[PDB]
């Protein structure tokens, strides 16, 4: 099948709702910048960004639309164009934060559909997003 | 947190129960061998294997105990010793096969606890297990 999902899940010592608000509004362990716009539904609900970035040494671009759901503490990043779309027909990244039954569990999911069987699965992106949330989490404390 | 999980999930065009039986009883895109024993509860329920294998060029060993649950089509591989335990206090690999709401969805989950913050997350194992189930799946058809 061309269809799959990669996940990295990490425990964080931080209340879920506060951690979601931190991630929602938040650096450069990678060369990167973006231009773009915010989206409203007159309050900002999301954004559309064109990113320029370097992954594993290679410069790339991507157009990303981000939406959020405060009730479920979920952020959704929907990629519509760029280098990744040479490999994937569909590429979405869903970030979920839930309390432990303390602190919380953060899940990054990359939901993808390959263009064909020769396409790689997005382990490079999984590692990138993983190291990004590890770094962010290591700059927060009690 | 030192605690996390990595997942790779793939769709396969194959009934779930049959695919589980295939995985349960099943090669060498990696240098590897094992010695070990089978476990009974007088019917074999599992196995305990000492593996010798090469991952990303480096020879390694691991002691693995495998159990299965036919009712949930789940295989559990519990690592008790070897090279990975220099990095992880706990390392388990859970393989689940479920029908799509056709064919099925296979999930490999690596549930880990790092020894300390300097330990890597097991992306190397995730890619290995991923490429192994992709290869196996590509030798099955209608
Ligand atoms: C091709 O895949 C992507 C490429 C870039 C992004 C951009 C992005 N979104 C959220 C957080 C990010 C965090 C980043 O690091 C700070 C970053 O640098 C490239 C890009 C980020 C998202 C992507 O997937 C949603
Ligand atoms: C350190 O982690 C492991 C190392 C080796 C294994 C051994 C193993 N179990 C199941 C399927 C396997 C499939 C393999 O490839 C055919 C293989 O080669 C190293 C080892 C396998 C399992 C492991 O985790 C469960």
């Amino acid at each position: 099948g061309l269809v799959g999902k990669l996940v990295t899940q990490l425990e964080v010592n931080c209340d879920a709702d506060i951690f979601y608000k931190i991630v929602k509004h938040h650096p450069n362990v990678i060369p990167h910048f973006f231009t773009g716009v915010q989206v409203t539904k007159g309050l900002v609900s999301g954004c559309i960004k064109e990113w320029n970035y370097v992954l594993e040494g290679k410069a790339m671009t991507a157009v990303e639309e981000t939406t959020h759901a405060d009730e479920t503490r979920t952020l959704t990043h929907h990629i519509t164009e760029g280098d990744a779309m040479k490999d994937y027909k569909k590429f979405d990244v869903i970030v979920e934060t839930n309390p432990k039954p303390h602190g919380s569990v953060v899940t990054y999911s990359i939901v993808y559909e390959k263009i064909n069987e020769d396409s790689p699965a997005p382990f490079d992106y999984l590692k990138f997003f993983h190291q990004n949330i590890v770094d962010m989490s290591a700059h927060i404390c009690s």
